């Protein structure tokens, strides 16, 4: 069930971020703090609404949405785009749309571990959470 997300999960393990970040342009100041931070998710529900916060010594960030509705989000860096989240062969997909761009945000539980996978362009970042109590 999507309820196996549900929790508090801190980064363990990272591989790409700095080229997927690159790859939205973000500058290179931003992209060193952010190649040291180790962001807790924490993945919530009410019913059929999900919340998903991300917090660290950098920046917090926080979206509620339905699963298969979409919704407007202005991203961390300023991006207005239109988004949806799915569930997908089991993993939670987040889709972000903006000037023809996309990117994909693709969530899964593998061995008790959350993996997220960021790809946008051909920059492709696999991150791993562990679960908190
Ligand atoms: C989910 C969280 C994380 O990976 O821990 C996170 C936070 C912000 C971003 C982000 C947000 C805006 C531009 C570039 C990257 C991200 F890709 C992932
Ligand atoms: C991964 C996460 C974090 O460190 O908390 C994060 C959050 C925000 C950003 C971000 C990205 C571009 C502009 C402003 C902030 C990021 F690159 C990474």
């Amino acid at each position: 069930m999507v309820d196996a997300f549900l929790g508090t999960w801190k980064l363990v393990d990272s591989k790409n971020f700095d080229d997927y970040m690159k790859s939205l342009g973000v500058g290179f100041a931003t992209r060193q703090v952010a190649s040291m931070t180790k962001p807790t998710t924490i993945i919530e529900k009410n019913g059929d609404i999900l919340t998903l916060k991300t917090h660290s010594t950098f920046k917090n960030t926080e979206i509620s949405f339905k699963l298969g509705v979409e919704f407007d989000e202005t991203t961390a860096d300023d991006r207005k785009v239109k988004s949806i989240v799915t569930l997908d062969g089991g993993k939670l997909v987040h889709l972000q749309k903006w000037d023809g761009q996309e990117t994909t945000l693709v969530r899964e539980l593998i061995d008790g571990k959350l993996i997220l996978t960021l790809t946008h362009g051909t920059a492709v970042c696999t991150r791993t959470y562990e679960k908190e109590a």
